[PDB]
DNA sequence: GCCTGCAGGC
DNA sequence: GCCTGCAGGC
């Protein structure tokens, strides 16, 4: 993708905030800022805890097009994302 | 504490005990279960459900004797039951 | 228990 | 692409 956010449900429980640095919990929602790597080709996620990702600021028009993996989220979760975007 | 085990096999790397070729994941898989000297913990013997039989492995009531039957597909259920009365 | 293949994190 | 955890094999 090419894409400059993702949102998933956790993986694993290993990932860090980027803002807070605790853990985000094995199938939690989360957002990524897609980053490219100057180790290597490719694009990495800074996964943030969801309500951590907001605070850091975001004007995401529209999050079903701009966001990454927004269409595989369970359906009251895709409301929560758009309610959170637009406010 | 059952001495058998079925399952549709977690991974395509275990390898048959009686025949030697891999048992493809998702594929109907037996084992003899054995306690390890070496760890607490049983190792399986895996087979092929065919050969499983072909090695002198019997059983007589599935249900009871080989963990995880109840959980497999009716129609392995079946099979199962059916070949350890053949 | 140890190994290994690979998924997840970065 | 490098590191590590971990599931799955034995
Ligand atoms: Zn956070
Ligand atoms: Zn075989």
């Amino acid at each position: 993708s090419d894409k400059l956010y993702r949102v998933e449900y956790a993986k694993s429980g290993r990932a860090s905030c980027k803002k807070c640095s605790e853990s985000i919990p094995k199938d939690s929602l989360r957002m990524a800022i897609m980053v490219q790597s100057p180790m290597f080709d490719g694009k990495v996620p800074h996964w943030y805890h969801f309500s951590c990702f907001w605070k850091v600021g975001h004007s995401i028009r529209h999050p079903d097009v701009e966001v990454d993996g927004f269409s595989e989220l369970r359906w009251d979760d895709q409301q929560k994302v758009k309610k959170t975007a637009e406010a």
